[PDB]
């Protein structure tokens, strides 16, 4: 039997289309458009011989071996230039690894570019234009590890979009509105999966399955344990292909899923029918992440000692891998108001624990009431939301969430000034999204969210090795990432502390150069490090700065671009570091 065909044999063919064009273009992601597509073009050829066909000769491919072999050809030897010191050599599981499968991650290379005013909108003679090109754009860009099935979802909103509104309102007003919206959540999930494969295999495949039997069950909490065990050992196998090169194999899957999950509906989770009523598509984007679990649970399952007052320390835990199972999902159940990462810890305080004294020396007061001194490790979150949700509430919602800034900036003052500037403001916006929606229903986001943003922040440098800590809290654990940048000091460790950085003010009337706060702060903001990193930190200071750079506005008109350059240049850095 053949691969190629196999796969055109149920995606069928758009979407076969669909795939091998990101596919080969997250992969090789600074090749030009049409070598790319060519090369799809053929696949997508070929793949209906073998579907006349299955024996005809080198069907017999194992998929990988073509794109290997029909990929380092002429899109490569165009491509010549020393980044990628090729990789097809002795034809082999080594060849996906050590180049074609080693995407440059978060900043990648050449960028800055897109669509832009009014011309865009371009239905017209051709969807290779836009729709098409959402993948050598919004997927070679920045998103090497973009889930695949999820683009294919958000093509037709893109596409969609277009396919009514170019109309009435010159593309102006009715259509670039989902053009706002629709890109955080293009980075969202392309961000909000990036730890979805870091959990992976840059972290043991292990663990994702104690993720999502953490997870499966905090939303379909009566799921019985025989059936988390279909949904989160059914979701690791996709996952890890969208991870670990091939994603074919996985849009085929989530719904060599979604038709199970889906055909089960009662057994597992009641409120998916809505997206059982909505086209394969958006079905795995209604199941995926907009879940509104089915809390309270299956039950009132009372209470949970079993793991607990009772003796079978080993005597019915002698299966390691299903007990903490029982535990996770168990406890997972009865807990939507708390965080998978804090519950994760709460399944490694019994592993460990109840390892601590299942060997030695009795009796059993040991685990006796873990549930009374885990308790540390659940107060952290529940308390710092406060130090979260008040510096914001009545405080800040785009003022100071450059306070996380200059705490991040202090704390660890080596991460690239960008990379600061993309998280701080980034961790920034919990404040925003889920402060003002609390309760429950805020924690789960929240140490979650966080958790996301520290990932962005870890798979991002290490390209650029920079603060040893960071390689450690990083590194050191998953589960343990949120009390670990939080649970540092300001690291004192410095020097270098930079004096006096003019490649520093390119002011140049920024002030209307650029517009939308969004724009216009960023870089009123990006200012804050650097103004800092000169003198690591100082007491009430250093806000008599960012107004001596806030008329880095209102010193910029009547004959600019010398007027805020010669002037700041003395009233900004004459006002810094030791005096002032």
């Amino acid at each position: 039997k053949s691969e190629v065909a196999h796969r055109f044999k149920d995606l069928g063919e758009e979407n076969f289309k669909a795939l091998v064009l990101i596919a080969f273009a997250q992969y090789l992601q600074q090749c030009p458009f049409e070598d790319h597509v060519k090369l799809v073009n053929e696949v997508t050829e070929f793949a209906k011989t073998c579907v006349a066909d299955e024996s005809a000769e080198n069907c017999d491919k194992s998929l990988h071996t073509l794109f290997g072999d029909k990929l380092c050809t002429v899109a490569t030897l165009r491509e010549t230039y020393g980044e990628m010191a090729d990789c097809c050599a002795k034809q082999e599981p080594e060849r996906n690894e050590c180049f074609l499968q080693h995407k440059d991650d978060n900043p990648n290379l050449p960028r800055l570019v897109r669509p832009e005013v009014d011309v865009m909108c371009t239905a017209f003679h051709d969807n290779e234009e836009t729709f098409l090109k959402k993948y050598l754009y919004e997927i070679a860009r920045r998103h090497p590890y973009f889930y695949a099935p999820e683009l294919l979802f958000f093509a037709k909103r893109y596409k969609a979009a277009f396919t009514e509104c170019c109309q009435a309102a010159d593309k102006a007003a009715c259509l670039l509105p989902k053009l706002d919206e629709l890109r955080d959540e293009g980075k969202a999930s392309s961000a909000k999966q990036r730890l979805k494969c870091a959990s992976l295999q840059k972290f043991g495949e292990r663990a994702f399955k104690a993720w999502a039997v953490a997870r499966l069950s905090q939303r379909f909490p009566k799921a019985e344990f025989a059936e988390v065990s279909k949904l989160v050992t059914d979701l690791t196998k996709v996952h890890t292909e969208c991870c670990h090169g091939d994603l074919l194999e996985c849009a085929d899957d989530r719904a060599d899923l979604a038709k199970y999950i889906c055909e089960n509906q009662d057994s597992i989770s009641s409120k998916l029918k809505e997206c059982c009523e909505k086209p394969l598509l958006e079905k795995s984007h209604c199941i995926a992440e907009v879940e509104n679990d089915e809390m309270p649970a299956d039950l009132p399952s009372l209470a949970a000692d079993f793991v607990e007052s009772k003796d079978v320390c080993k005597n019915y835990a002698e299966a390691k891998d299903v007990f903490l199972g029982m535990f996770l999902y168990e406890y997972a159940r009865r807990h939507p108001d708390y965080s998978v990462v804090l519950l994760l810890r709460l399944a490694k305080t019994y592993e460990t624990t109840l390892e601590k004294c299942c060997a030695a020396a009795d009796p059993h007061e040991c685990y006796a009431k873990v549930f009374d001194e885990f308790k540390p490790l659940v107060e952290e979150p529940q308390n710092l939301i406060k130090q979260n949700c008040e510096l914001f509430e009545q405080l800040g919602e785009y003022k100071f969430q450059n306070a996380l800034l200059v705490r991040y900036t202090k704390k660890v003052p080596q991460v690239s000034t960008p990379t600061l500037v993309e998280v701080s403001r980034n961790l920034g916006k919990v404040g925003s999204k889920c402060c003002k929606h609390p309760e429950a229903k805020r924690m789960p986001c929240a140490e979650d969210y966080l958790s996301v943003v520290l990932n962005q922040l870890c798979v991002l440098h290490e390209k650029t090795p920079v603060s040893d800590r960071v390689t450690k809290c990083c590194t050191e654990s998953l589960v343990n990432r949120r009390p670990c940048f939080s649970a540092l000091e300001v690291d004192e460790t410095y020097v270098p502390k930079e004096f006096n950085a003019e490649t520093f003010t390119f002011h140049a009337d920024i002030c209307t150069l650029s517009e939308k706060e969004r724009q216009i702060k960023k870089q009123t903001a990006l200012v804050e490090l650097v103004k800092h990193k000169p003198k690591a930190t100082k007491e009430q200071l250093k806000a008599v700065m960012d107004d001596f750079a806030a008329f880095v506005e209102k010193c910029c008109k009547a004959d600019d671009k010398e007027t805020c350059f010669a002037e700041e240049g003395k009233k900004l850095v004459a006002a810094s570091q030791a005096a002032l």
